[PDB]
């Protein structure tokens, strides 16, 4: 809550920003490292979770149309927020791009991003992007 | 957009309310074939798909938490609509629950679900049952 | 579930995997989209005692999308269950990941799911599933039309 | 990339997998937790001529947890790209299916994602691992502690 509310980075200097509200709405923006690359995001979250040391389930979606561009696709991320002095948003997405039916096999790409509070530096932001990046942004976007 | 507005079905009866807001807004309510069993959803779609018989890429997020239930945890469906005469919504999801660390491991179950526009008999709603069910919806849901 | 498992299998769209489950839980065969030209190796394991309380096999194999004619640089896994019966099924969840450079990292593995059955099916059937969208998990640059 | 695949691989949790890569594109070895209760088959495909443009070499594998000693009626797979060099690494995405009853269907499988080295990872990292939530594709019931 008020620990999801904010702006977390990506492994690759990507920019969520997130309003939590108190019934569990997630509202923001999803950019990159620019307006042409701000996507409106809305999603959900568990906002009662255990006392038990569990993170926090929640997901969001970006649709990759602004009124800059249009990639004809949406991701949703589904994953758990983890407080502390170290705080992470673990998450796994699913890209979906609209296709024919025909090209439907080829319609989803699957992957994994991890969003912490503090920006990263070009070191961590290309070697950790030598290590594989893994944003689910779809280059157009 | 007018296609996507409205009620949906999963494989199972499972029942999917939605509108579909000019500016790509997907809101409405997730359910079983029960007040209990009704949760918030909000999520995104393209409002200006392409016209080359492609789908319309979408995606929403559903927090398995309501005035009734907490299930710690959200499924995010990734998709596409296809309109037409049998309208569908074919996706993927994913289910993250709210874990520890060292449960990290099972906290995401991934899954996938279609979606039409009319509502199934228990014939092919109990056989296609004995088919593997596929509801990205928590038992506690 | 050796006896079960072993023999032909179809999507809905007409691919087949032949494959032979070994006592020591091996799955053994090839994977088509008709011709040699789009047949590939597959490999994988199952469950050789599983539990005996109605729950189905788990299993899962791969196939990397080379053969003696074609290479598309990329491997699918399937991980599932059997279950047995006068409509044996096979259902899983597959991942296809190509080859690719760093920066293309993201967007190397597509996801998505397919189920098979001991029945080869009709044109009409696979009409039907060409309409309610492809769900194979090889990528088309596998098969030679 | 047969030599530079054939091997021991470690996961940032110490997990180990110790495979040899055949000429004809065959993965063959075992996945363990230390002890050879936690030990078990692999089997997969590599491509074994992949890319010549700076790409990965798109591979998976599969194991049934299953070994003479217990069985979790459950089998995971791996699908990745191998990535060669003086940090030679595995990234992959794994799917682990549990055999089910049909009503549980819809829970049988789990998703997540590992990276493998050549380097057995210290106590160390294998803490701040721990810390940064655990992405094993093992179920723990695999595992003799």
């Amino acid at each position: 809550e008020a620990g999801i509310t904010g702006t977390w980075y990506n492994q690759l200097g990507s920019t969520f920003i997130v309003t939590a509200g108190a019934d569990g709405a997630l509202t923001g923006t999803y950019e990159s490292a620019n307006a042409e690359s701000r996507y409106v995001l809305t999603g959900r979250y568990d906002s009662a979770p255990a006392t038990d040391g569990s993170g926090t389930a929640l997901g969001w979606t970006v649709a990759w149309k602004n009124n800059y561009r249009n990639a004809h696709s949406a991701t949703t991320w589904s994953g758990q927020y983890v407080g502390g002095a170290e705080a992470r948003i673990n998450t796994q997405w699913l890209l979906t791009s609209g296709t024919t039916e025909a090209n439907a096999w080829k319609s989803t790409l699957v992957g994994h991003d991890t969003f912490t509070k503090v920006k990263p530096s070009a070191a961590s932001i290309d070697a950790a992007k030598k290590a594989g990046v893994n944003n689910g942004n779809p280059l157009d976007a």
